[PDB]
């Protein structure tokens, strides 16, 4: 049976509609915290820019966190796991982003950053989803800290451009418009595989909960995968069930289905 639940942040456990909650995932999270489930973030942003869940954490909801994608994980105060990407691949991505004039993010254990910042980190980083203003740095500078996620602004085709030049990191996207990119093995799925070996739970006794790209391995990974659903079709099909969408109850529905709650 179920012991841990992992949750994706953005459209699954907050609307993008309505940057909230749904009431009935609040109360589901509620009923399943009593019970005993253990309950986890697992989501591509960093600490700092984790904005959107104060209802659950003023609620002491929450038992530990996987965040960029794995790549920083913790329980309390105490770090269970993290990484840092290659120098020469941190290099190679301020580069290209440079030349393309693009911007990219940079992440750090305790400092966060943006290159070259455009209306695009404005539009939907702090107008869409309110996150802080990341203070800006060049990529020069960037180049050289030790990075654990960065997130360029970058389509589809331009991260097939770049790949060479980032031969060993993982890379996902929870929204179009950017990508993140973390060392190697360092997904969602690591993420789980940190926590459960902290808790001793077996790989068996976990469920996990998303919507994008960026979830699909954990979605596989975990023993029972559940979609959000107004997910796209890849993402659905890596889960074991689809629930409603988002704000048509789907945490509390699928919770429900299986008797978590
Ligand atoms: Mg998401």
């Amino acid at each position: 049976m179920t012991k841990a639940l992992f949750f994706d942040i953005d459209g699954t456990l907050v609307s993008f509609e309505t940057h909230r909650i749904p009431s009935s995932t609040i109360e589901a999270l509620e009923a399943a915290h009593a019970k005993g489930l253990k309950i986890f973030i697992a989501t591509g942003r960093p600490k700092a820019i984790i904005n959107n869940l104060s209802e659950l954490q003023d609620r002491n909801l929450i038992d530990g966190y996987i965040t960029m994608n794995g790549a920083y994980c913790f329980v309390g105060e105490e770090v269970i796991y993290k990484s840092a990407i290659p120098q020469e691949e941190v290099k190679a991505m301020a580069a290209f982003c440079e030349k393309k004039g693009v911007p990219c993010i940079f992440v750090e254990e305790h400092n966060i950053s943006v290159c070259q910042p455009n209306e695009m980190v404005k539009k939907i980083f702090y107008d869409f989803l309110h996150v802080n203003v990341i203070p800006t740095v060049s990529f020069e500078e960037a180049s050289n800290k030790e990075v654990i996620q960065m997130t360029p602004f970058i389509t589809e085709e331009e991260e097939k451009e770049v790949l060479p030049s980032i031969p060993t990191c993982e890379i996902g996207r929870w929204y179009p418009a950017f990508a993140d990119v973390t060392a190697k093995g360092d997904t969602k799925q690591k993420g789980i595989d940190e926590i459960i070996r902290h808790f001793g739970i077996k790989l068996e006794e976990t469920m996990s909960f998303g919507d994008g790209g960026n979830d699909i391995s954990m979605l596989r990974h975990a023993a029972i995968g559940v979609a959000m659903g107004q997910a796209k079709e890849d993402v659905k099909a890596a889960a074991d069930y689809v629930t409603a969408p988002i704000d048509e109850d789907g945490i509390s529905k699928a919770m429900k289905h299986f008797g978590i709650i």
